[PDB]
């Protein structure tokens, strides 16, 4: 509240050359299984931030911190900088890019109100998601929590930032991985089915999962409980053939039309990208940068877009290197001739 907290703080990205910081108006906004989150002030800008709190074990090496200090990214929430702290013990502090809302928050508000929402930021939202996940995956690295809390919106600007990288790794190739993750109804059903094994394509998973909720206004695989959550998919999307099962899973209700799952006004192409997402074969989904350049987002990518309130749209193009490695030709339609 009051009173000034100075810490040494290590730069995020930069060298690592500590600074002192000053930050101030200090409350906690979050306490779960993520840790403590705050919000605070900083001293000197009169800017807000998050300072993620977690207990660290000093004989082992942070795996959040060492994903968060690679990623530079304007849909992802920075890592401003980090410090440690004591009790009696040691805890990692993050200090973050605040963002005052959330995609779950916001859908809510929607469904409570027998409202769905509108198409524009639909196609915003889901996009941003889309290029933080290109972003991630270029570096190996997956999220493994994709869903609606942890996509922070800024309403204002239809700024949207992945946050939350605590259940994030870098997939290497013969590594097992933990098959237990991701929030159940947006988990991918190989997960579901206890691979190891899996691949970045679990984040695709859950973004389709995303935008289907976001389409319909409530989720669209809402399972019982871990087991009951392969039923409320098969429901929906038809039993797997043999073959996908083959593909999702190292050792009877058919194909159910898409264009009726969802409300009938529904755009058809968000139905479509739809389907390219949630396909059963994690290697049949759309790449997150091949997401951005289907014809759903063709609207942002017109010269005359802008937001509801006759404002830009926020930065859609600024696509570095990095970003673009899977698929580098992409740039012929991901950067329109008038943003070059
Ligand atoms: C407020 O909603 C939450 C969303 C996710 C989490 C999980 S851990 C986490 N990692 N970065 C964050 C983070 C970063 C910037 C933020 C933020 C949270 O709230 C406002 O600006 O939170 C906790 C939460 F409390």
């Amino acid at each position: 509240l009051s009173k000034v907290t100075t810490v040494v703080a290590t730069p995020g990205q930069g060298p690592d050359r500590p600074q002192e910081v000053s930050y101030t108006d200090t409350k906690v906004i979050g306490n779960g299984s993520f840790g403590v989150v705050y919000q605070a002030k900083l001293c000197d800008s009169g800017e807000l931030v998050a300072i993620k709190k977690v207990l660290q074990d000093k004989r082992f090496k942070n795996r959040e911190l060492q994903i968060m200090r690679k990623l530079d990214h304007c849909n992802i929430v920075r890592l401003r900088y980090f410090f440690y702290s004591s009790g009696e013990e040691v805890y990692l502090n993050l200090v973050l890019d605040y963002v005052p809302e959330t995609v779950y928050r916001v859908a809510r508000h929607y469904s409570r109100a027998k409202q769905t929402l509108p198409v524009i930021y639909v196609k915003l939202y889901m996009y941003q998601l889309f290029r933080s996940l290109a972003y991630i995956h270029s570096f190996g690295i997956c999220h493994r929590d994709i869903k609606p809390q942890n996509l922070l919106l800024d309403p204002d600007t239809a700024v949207l930032k992945l946050c939350d990288f605590g259940s994030a790794k870098q997939l290497v190739r013969g590594e097992p991985n933990v098959s237990y993750i991701c929030s159940r109804y947006y988990r991918a059903p190989e997960l579901i089915f206890g691979a190891t094994d899996y691949t970045s394509s679990i984040d695709v998973w859950s973004a389709g999962c995303v935008l289907a909720e976001l389409l319909l206004g409530q989720p669209i695989f809402p399972g019982d409980s871990g087991v009951d959550q392969l039923v409320e998919i098969i429901k929906v999307l038809g039993t797997p053939t043999r073959e996908q099962i083959r593909e999702m899973n190292p050792n009877q209700i058919k194909a159910h039309p898409w264009t009726k799952v969802f409300r009938p006004r529904t755009p058809p192409e968000a139905i479509a990208l739809c389907s390219r997402l949630l396909e059963y074969t994690p290697t049949a989904r759309l790449t997150p940068l091949e997401a951005c350049a289907h014809s759903f987002f063709d609207e942002l990518r017109d010269p005359n877009v802008k937001l509801p309130n006759g404002r830009d749209t926020p930065a859609l193009f600024n696509f570095t290197t990095q970003e673009l490695s899977s698929n580098p030709p992409l740039a012929t339609i991901l950067i329109p001739p008038h943003a070059r």
